[PDB]
């Protein structure tokens, strides 16, 4: 089919087997026919390095690679949960790693894609955390630690994140509308697709002196979510995990 697909915020983990089964079934569906599949971050609930022997990682890598081998190029933009996904997993899965912002030409429509966390520019605490965990020497230090140490550090970060999210106001954590305009005018696009916020919606705004739209993907909780771009339209689609 002449369509390009976008998903994000699956937060896969061995403790949520139903979501994993829904993703595996999705990879065997119309996704096998798409022009391309873009995964905009937070594919996994957490990532502590490509050397993690977590069997779910190889199961997911195998299923994506079968999609790639079937002729569907697959791309990945990092999320706040899996920014440590590296070239070893890209090779294992056949995915191509992209930068934090990418501008696509989709059947004549220019579209900006990103995970979306960098649009929450009022959360100065988060952005300070993000700058640190993206520093290469700090990443290399974390990756040199034993796996059982990395698990403990990840567990503490998750605990403190859930605490800070409960003590922070939604008005300081949500997407900043001026950061959206700035990003869409930096790339001169009228269309933007992102995830992270788990609030699937289509927001109309103004950018480049024209109407513009910000499409938000949904997290995979009870059902799946995807954006489908065709030469004719942009579709936000919700579907069950199983038939
Ligand atoms: C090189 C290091 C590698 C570490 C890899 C470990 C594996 C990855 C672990 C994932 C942690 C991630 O969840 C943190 C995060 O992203 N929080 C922001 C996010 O909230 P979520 O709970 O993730 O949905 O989205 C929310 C909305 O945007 C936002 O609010 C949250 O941001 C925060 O809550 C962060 C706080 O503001 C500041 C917390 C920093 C203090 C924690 C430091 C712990 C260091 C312990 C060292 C032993
Ligand atoms: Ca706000
Ligand atoms: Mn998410
Ligand atoms: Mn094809
Ligand atoms: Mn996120
Ligand atoms: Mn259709």
């Amino acid at each position: 089919m002449v369509a390009t697909l976008f998903i994000a915020d699956l937060h896969l983990q061995t403790e949520e087997p139903a979501i994993t089964a829904g993703f595996l079934r999705f990879l065997q569906g119309e996704a096998r026919q798409a022009d391309a599949l873009y995964i905009l971050g937070d594919l996994f609930e957490a990532w502590i390095g490509d050397d993690d022997p977590n069997p779910l990682h190889q199961q997911i890598a195998s299923a994506i690679k079968a999609v790639v081998d079937a002729g569907v190029p697959c791309y990945f933009i990092h999320g706040n949960r899996d920014f440590l996904v590296g070239q070893r997993f890209a090779r294992q899965s056949g995915m191509i790693l992209l930068a934090e912002e990418e501008r696509l030409d989709l059947y004549g429509r220019e579209v900006l894609i990103m995970h979306g966390d960098t649009l929450c520019t009022d959360d100065q605490g988060y952005l300070a955390f993000r700058a640190k965990v993206h520093t290469p020497w700090i990443q290399r230090l974390f990756l040199a630690l034993p796996l059982f140490i990395r698990h403990r550090i990840a567990a503490r970060m998750r605990a403190d994140s859930k605490a800070a999210n409960s003590s922070k106001s939604m008005e300081i954590m949500d997407v900043n509308p001026q950061a959206v305009v700035d990003a869409m005018e930096r790339h001169h696009v009228q269309w933007l697709i992102h995830g992270h916020t788990h609030r699937p919606a289509v927001h109309e705004l103004q950018a480049n002196g024209q109407p513009a739209w910000r499409v938000v993907l949904g997290a995979w909780h009870s059902e799946g979510s995807m954006v489908k771009v065709t030469p004719d339209d942009v579709e936000l689609i919700h579907f069950p995990f199983l038939e």
